[PDB]
């Protein structure tokens, strides 16, 4: 196991490791390393690109370190942490509001990706099956990026992965609404490269969302799990057992949705796995998250030159910038004289993507 | 320890188990076995019945199976988990919308145990000693069954345990509101069945609600412990403890409020419990489970033919249905012209049972 | 070790103990003791005086009986034991709601501490370098007095320690808002009394709110631990280290946060701890207390005789006690005909602060 920060002078050797990898949310690798340098400073460290692999050269993850941790010292090493997580997990560092104007989910998504972040087309793909409609207005408010972007993917049951790009050496988000998006295909081993420990765990547009929710229920109705040491196995791949002392859904095909990670210098390669049964009948959706909840009332001020901005509904146009808490240009929202005077915006049952004038202060 | 599953062919051999009992919530318990099949499909065990005992036929509990794992396969046998709660703790998987009319709390608990989950008589049973008022409106809004129950019993106080029906073989909801459904009365022992391990730990209509709130402090105010081997100790049960190198309070007699249980073939029988002093000035109270918080508003339509529904008080009836997530018939609600027209509810200080107009769409 | 509960006859015999200090917040200790006393009665030594001294004398912590266990008892002894924390952990026991009327925030805080709590000058002390407004009101709603108190403090970035006053024999909470306010400066050793174990870890009016968020940014930024046998040291405390095989960042000076502290009568006194690098550009600042979501709305009366109190800004004033849950005299609320009317308060983004009336009932 090898660990590369780019700019770094000080010998990286690696002690132990854990990491998280699960489907639709970033990765998380906690790594443990010496060095002959006993004052690794943390600017050195910090926001820098990182590579960390399985050697035979396996299976390479791109990211950037987090955090940084300084553990010990001896008389002639020191012991030492980072994390490394893809750079989407930096989206949980901006927490503007916005409200956006006539888009598909994946376009707002898209959007947050190349603005406020600036990813670039090499740096994630949208593989869809299914349309998306276009939403008249979507409000981000009291949501960092991350939770934002996954909520509106999650509420539509749209997922992602990530991926390698081998010539670029940089980590791609992929994201996919449906089976063709799982990864065939390696047939395992029991127990060189092999599976082992299965269980299983069972429990008790539209129309579309209907049909999403369903698929979710499913999603949680079945969970499979293992042991492993192949280094290839990763969420989003669908693999098989060859057994045939395993259970019959592992014999059919599963699809890995996480793993967990691990390795040291005397024990070495481990990554137990969850997994859901392969189905021509429903697919992968993540866990939804809940939408924010909004008490009170927000205020805005009508806006025109000067009588009002107005449309064949009315319908005002309003502005709620005050404190530069909004993103430029998605301050302004429609919704249901005078007109420079200022508004309550309430929400119906605290859904944000519901607002009225209350409300005339 | 025998387990047995209506339905199962394959046999049955209890590894190992853990379970949780307590006053006011269904209990639940984790059941290992093994089985000469390799290959229990869920479908099997899922939704069936089930009947747990400790063997002298000591003590039965009966219940439904909510939960199967097929942990590990050998050479000649497999391993599996099941979780056996009572049919009670199904209530989690219904939540719909509802306005209940004139009712007591109760009526209302009956309701919800006859209509959505169709259970007769023979399945519960009320011994309350205090009386309950009509209520005029009560909500149900964003809460499963059990939930709802749980927090309209717990704001007046009522609570329940589990009993057994020997002949029916079925688990029975007892509710009681006072000390007159202890049932009396156990003595044991210290160190065949006895009691160890003995400790302590103390803290620092109406009217009525002033008078439940106070039992409920002191309640949590001492909470009595202890160890035991007794199969008869259970939630519910008043007993008292020989000594006399145990403290004054377990000499006075205990409510035995909490049972945490184990065994395995390799151990064997042992249960902590956590359990309240006997009083005649307070009784045992459940912890208060909190309101809904009704943030934002509710759309409704005013009904009538065509002028109003409006009673003496003025107060329409309206209607909040549009997405059936509404039980039918309980849509309608009290609600302090013109009138098919569209009005916002509104709750004062978050309360779902204190609805007004705020308010016309 | 000792402990010294005020009034207790029985013999008192340090077994075990766990505490836990930290800055802006009350500490906790969990003492373990034998006795020959094999039934010593919760009533002696709750919300008794209790002092708990590490014997060289060398420093006690002073505070009140809040908890009491009786573990176990032998032929010849029984095993206790008592939670020891400040007299300020206790207004965590009393939740009224109450509008403060033309206070700086020290004010309030010390009105909470002299009305409700008796504290009287010799028991706190304010060391404030910045200079604090007056609020014009200020809502306590649904927050017990430590959370109000809490969130007051720490959305202005003021911060408190414990200290002993050596002739009273008492607690006091001492206030401060900058770095004049630690104390200076003890040297460690590694590694009688030492350091060892170090590490770091390192992730990633006004004017004034976003320095004082930025200062807050930087206390999370870079957190520094380690171990030590000193029973001097402290949060509060100002250290630095000998090393020199230590890091930078401890040779340059470190303000102690926070202890985790332990010992036995087989083990003895050690300690991890907490902390932050000295810096002359930011200073420790606590973490943010949320402020209460004011969902829906509250009732009030309209006051005046008998027209309207209605002051140069229109702005009525109005009264919301109906229930004894205000605090005499701060029921009052200045918020923006007819005049004993009742109306309903909203409050813009659910903020406490931000009343309004929307609302004639």
């Amino acid at each position: 196991h090898k660990l590369k920060i780019r700019g770094l002078q000080s010998p990286v050797d690696v002690l132990t490791f854990e990491g998280r990898e699960q489907l639709s949310t970033p990765f998380r690798y906690d790594i443990q390393f010496t060095s002959s340098d006993k004052a690794i400073a943390p600017e050195s460290v910090l926001m820098q690109d990182g590579a960390f692999s399985l050697t035979a050269a396996l299976r390479t993850l791109h990211g950037v370190i987090t955090g940084f941790k300084h553990l010990s010292s001896s008389q002639d090493e020191a012991r030492y942490e980072v994390r490394l997580e893809p750079r989407m997990a930096l989206l949980t560092r901006s927490r503007q509001n916005a409200i956006y104007q006539n888009q598909t989910v994946p376009q707002i998504v898209e959007k947050i990706l190349r603005e406020r972040h600036q990813m670039r087309g090499q740096d994630f793909v949208f593989n869809l099956k299914s349309e998306y409609p276009a939403r008249e207005q979507v409000m981000q408010y009291g949501e960092d990026d991350l939770t934002f972007v996954s909520r509106l993917l999650s509420e539509v049951g749209i997922w992602f992965r990530f991926a390698t790009d081998a010539r670029l050496k940089i980590e791609v988000i992929e994201f996919y609404d449906d089976q063709s998006g799982y990864e065939r295909g390696l047939t395992l081993p029991l127990r060189t490269e092999a599976v082992w420990g299965l269980n299983t765990a069972y429990s008790v547009s539209g129309a579309f969302y209907a049909r999403i929710r369903h698929e979710r229920y499913l999603n949680e109705q079945a969970i499979l799990k293992g042991q492993s040491t192949s280094s290839l196995l990763m969420p989003g791949l669908e693999i098989k057992v060859q057994g045939d002392d395993a259970p019959a859904v592992f014999r059919k095909g599963v699809l890995i949705t996480g793993v967990t990670t691990s390795a040291a210098r005397d024990r070495s390669y481990e990554l137990t796995f969850t997994a859901i049964p392969y189905s021509e009948r429903y697919g992968y959706r993540p866990a939804l998250i809940p939408r924010p909840v909004m008490a009170g009332t927000l205020p805005a001020r009508v806006t025109s030159d000067i009588y009002a901005h107005i449309d064949k509904d009315g319908r005002y146009r309003v502005n709620l910038d005050f404190r530069d808490t909004w993103k430029p240009g998605y301050e302004s929202l429609w919704v249901r004289l005078l007109a420079g005077t200022e508004v309550s915006i309430a929400f119906e049952e605290g859904n944000p993507d519901r607002p009225y004038i209350a409300g005339v202060k």
